[PDB]
């Protein structure tokens, strides 16, 4: 039969979203982790995050797509079996603009900039999971140069995106009955915007910028969202150990 | 050992150049032809040329590149063994500007536009190898719309690129002794610009625009170049039967 194939770096933002979509849609893929346990210079996966995560690539028989966003879209378009769950509304529906908006909003964030801003400029992190011995190595080894001003700017922009999200989630909470199917950001169905939000929050925690953005009575609906998605079966299967620096 | 892998459409301009580079550099790859012998609608490979040729993808252990030009560059950069022949001059050399210039010159051509301009607007072709039954199917089935003016414009631009090439080849002929190692476009070494020129000319013949551009005393040095490269072992191994509509 025509088989799905994927070549990816397990510890990569792109691959994380793609694999989560493959699991949400119940699709069976032949995932191949191409990442090395240790680099030529014996850099673990966390010290290697600076290195490009290598955009993933899907091979569906004859078709070939190589980009997280594109591969995700292709999976949605090609697998239309009634059993396969859909992670997007119908184009005609009045949901699609909102869903796509928030997906883009969260996909526009410069995660690559953050990942380098915690290794560097580590004072802006809180409870970062990246070993500090990587900071010194990167700082001395020497992409955009290190400007605390720049890093502080994009993090203030991250606050804006997450503030919008927090508002929408609060609206969801007000609408839903206490005892009832709790909805996600856009609706009761797990959308593509939810896979972006979920992976974003998870990576942010690895960087330590999570505590600053939500917690201790800040963005409470966002805090609840994160604890909820951490328990989801799909999340713990794909992204479960992706933040553990020991497992690699 | 770290192995090379490639997923490609045998009858695709991109894959043709890449596979030719892999052969010129003597590298061993695990090429996988993903193209189908016949489509879902039973369209042979030539009637399927309209369909995107699917950019190829190289997987070198941990590294992943998915674009003809990029994959070619990567192969040049990563395989630096003395045995591996180099298809480019040294960056410092005064050759590199010229070589890269002609490579870009020939890579800028809109081959995708030509491939659709011969199926459509077939009067501009001469001895086209595409069965004419594909023309009628495409013309009625209905990317940029069909304007004879547009097609005639880009073909006049193709004449300019090939006229430059013809001039450079004439200079090569004047420099070289009759009895001596005949040089290619840029020098005695087979460059990346030569793989572009070679595959370009070969595809053009499949489209029928070859006769118009060279032949019968027109661009004689270019005609000689084409007959010469057709005999090259690397060419007949990779691109040998890529223009034969029977072999598929």
């Amino acid at each position: 039969e025509v088989k799905l194939i994927l070549y990816h770096w397990t510890h990569s933002f792109s691959s994380q979203k793609v694999r989560l979509v493959i699991a949400e849609k119940a699709l069976k893929c032949e995932e191949h982790d191409v990442s090395l346990p240790l680099s030529e210079h014996n850099e673990p996966w966390f010290m290697r995050l600076n290195s490009t995560g290598e955009v993933p690539v899907l091979i569906h028989g004859e078709n070939i797509i190589c980009e997280a966003t594109q591969i995700i879209d292709y999976l949605e378009q090609t697998f239309l079996d009634e059993r396969t769950p859909r992670l997007m509304p119908d184009k005609e529906s009045m949901y699609y603009p909102w869903v796509q908006h928030y997906r883009e909003l969260l996909d526009s964030l410069p995660m690559d900039a953050y990942t380098h801003g915690c290794i560097l400029h580590p004072e802006l992190t809180v409870d970062s999971m990246i070993p500090a011995y990587a900071t010194t190595r990167i700082r001395s080894q020497i992409l955009d140069h290190d400007n605390v001003k720049y890093l502080k700017k994009i993090l203030d922009e991250l606050e804006k995106v997450l503030d919008q999200v927090e508002t929408e989630l609060q609206r969801r909470n007000e609408e839903t009955p206490e005892e009832g199917q709790q909805p996600w950001l856009c609706g009761e169905s797990f959308t593509l915007a939810d896979v972006s939000l979920a992976v974003t929050l998870h990576r942010l925690k690895f960087l330590g910028f999570a505590r600053r953005n939500w917690g201790n009575g800040k963005r409470p609906n966002l805090e609840t969202y994160y604890e909820r998605v951490l328990k989801r079966k799909t999340f713990n299967k794909v992204l479960g150990h992706v933040n553990n620096i020991l497992i690699s």
